[PDB]
């Protein structure tokens, strides 16, 4: 039986309200968008509740492998570091409240909340720049051709989005008709990538970008347990998968394309790796970890998970969760050891709540209703057995190959 030595969780924050509403999001449907109980982008109180339920599951799971004891953890054995946003801070705290209730443990974060954290937003912080030509070339290579082919590649999902929106009856469609254009949702505008002149932001505009945002909104509505999701026009598991495939495609192109992913993800990959093996003074280990550290939780974003997955050549689909980087989901790194020969191994898993588990705020447990756990294959690793184990030396080698040296924190 192998020993679980240490764990790093790269978590998305929990259920949040939508990002700020734009005129375009309004104009592509005749219907009114449901209002939310919190400011744009904030974790909702129900979202914090769900994260706490997941924290409880994490606690049950890790305690089953003796990583943490019963009751309050040994001090300094869990470290929780969050990005500066409300949704990430509060997710970190909701996690602790679940995994170690009434233990006085606290989320930690950057001293100045009014500045970007380069660990979570490396390119934004100017650590390293994206070159516009290389970015365009890389996203072509990822996609397998020009952006105009997205309309065919995702024809059925785009048609479904237009249906869900009732796009044909929308102000945007009328503006097309008045110029003598048809109202094909897939081609309402061009898909275009823009790298700013500083090389500190890459943005996508057009139908894929919009559809990625809107599909997430619907998924959030459902996860928040709002009574009317997508105006009652979105039903069925395959429709959910198809609609969210636009969102996942947008994350693949904009966040997993290795040129972009390695620039954005180097600091987090190094922090993960160095925490996992507990090389406390190695380059890229940015946190005041103790020798007794057993578990690091990193409270971040879907983009962070995607960046890491793109660096590591990881790709997945989550049963009963159509967003690959879902609310409250965590990309979990486990260090295992064979006590017989001392060989160590890394395992990578997505831990997540299904749509139904989020909507119904299901209490989670190891036996009857567990969070879902999906083992993740890593490109160039042994991926051996059901747990897809990578030999530690192989994993360390892979990390060293895919980091961008210029993007060290």
């Amino acid at each position: 039986g192998y020993t679980l030595e240490r764990v790093v969780i790269l978590s998305r924050h929990g259920v949040r309200s939508p990002t700020k509403q734009t005129q375009l999001m309004n104009d592509v449907t005749p219907d009114k968008w449901p209002q939310w109980p919190v400011k744009a982008g904030y974790l909702t109180p129900r979202g914090a509740g769900l994260v706490t339920l997941m924290g409880g599951f994490y606690g049950d799971y890790f305690r089953s492998y003796g990583l943490l004891p019963a009751g309050c953890p040994a001090d300094e054995s869990i470290y929780v570091q969050a990005d500066v946003d409300q949704r990430t801070r509060l997710t970190g705290q909701a996690f602790l409240d679940g995994i170690a209730p009434d233990c006085g443990l606290k989320v930690h974060y950057q001293a100045d909340l009014k500045k970007i954290d380069p660990l979570f937003h490396t390119v934004e912080a100017g650590v390293c720049k994206l070159d516009p030509e290389k970015t365009h070339q890389a996203v072509e290579k990822r996609l397998g051709g020009p952006l105009n082919e997205l309309s065919q590649r995702y024809a059925k999902p785009f048609a479904l989005m237009g249906e869900v929106l009732n796009f044909s009856a929308s102000p945007y469609c009328n503006s097309l008709q008045q110029k003598g254009k048809a109202c094909d949702f897939a081609t309402f505008a061009a898909n275009e990538i823009e790298v700013n002149k500083e090389g500190t932001k890459v943005s996508l505009s057009g139908p894929l970008a919009l559809s990625s945002t809107l599909g997430e909104i619907f998924l959030l509505q459902n996860s928040q347990a709002m009574p009317d999701v997508a105006w009652n026009r979105l039903s069925g598991e395959e429709n959910w998968i198809s609609l969210l495939s636009l969102h996942n495609a947008q994350f693949d192109l904009m966040a997993k394309t290795p040129y972009i992913a390695r620039h954005k993800g180097t600091p987090l990959l190094q922090q993960i790796d160095t925490a996992l093996v507990l090389q406390r003074d190695a380059q890229g280990q940015t946190l005041p970890l103790s020798p007794q550290t057993k578990l690091l939780f990193l409270g971040g974003h879907d983009t962070n998970i995607a960046n890491i997955a793109g660096m590591l050549g990881a790709n997945w689909q989550l049963p009963q969760q159509p967003d690959n980087t879902p609310p409250g989901g965590g990309l979990v790194f486990e260090l295992w050891q064979n006590p017989d020969n001392h060989q160590r191994y890394v395992a990578v898993k997505m831990f997540y709540q299904t749509m139904e588990q989020l909507r119904n705020a299901d209490k989670l447990d190891l036996k009857n209703n567990p969070a879902r756990i999906v083992p993740i294959a890593i490109e160039g690793c042994e991926n051996e057995g059901d747990n897809k184990l990578c030999q530690l030396e192989t994993f360390q080698k892979k990390v060293a190959q895919v980091i961008e040296p210029s993007c060290h924190i």
